[PDB]
């Protein structure tokens, strides 16, 4: 039902989402709640979309998930003005998420994935 890589990606997801208690990054931003979003942000990302990419096996590496997570936070800091709650929340989430997605945890998880293979 899940490969070791999928299991590892799903666990990181849960860890990252716990750093978004406001649930602002849980779901895709739409043009209705953020006017002109689709004209400014060319590659949207959110936790629910990351969740489908894992289930659909779109990720070949943990680094890909980390890139998507950074994209999530980068999009929010580009679209939202610094005085907004969403900008501040993106900065807090980026800092907390990058500690979760440290080189040491990523390398540790990659070692485990290889040990569970073949
Ligand atoms: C990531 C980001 O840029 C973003 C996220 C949201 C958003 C807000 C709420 C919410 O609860 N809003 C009420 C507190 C006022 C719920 C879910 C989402 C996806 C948002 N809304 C407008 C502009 C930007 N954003």
């Amino acid at each position: 039902e899940q490969t070791p890589l999928q299991e590892a990606l799903n666990q990181l997801m849960r860890q990252l989402q716990r750093k978004d208690p406001s649930a602002f990054f849980s779901f895709p931003v739409t043009d209705f709640i953020a006017p002109g979003y689709s004209m400014i942000i060319k590659h949207p990302m959110d936790f629910s979309t990351m969740k489908e990419k894992i289930k659909n096996n779109d990720y070949q590496s943990i680094e890909e998930l980390k890139d998507n997570f950074k994209l999530m936070c980068t999009n929010a800091m580009i679209y939202n003005k610094p005085e907004t709650i969403y900008y501040k929340a993106a900065k807090k989430l980026l800092h907390s998420g990058m500690k979760i997605l440290s080189q040491e945890r990523i390398q540790s998880l990659k070692q485990s994935i290889d040990f569970m293979a073949d």
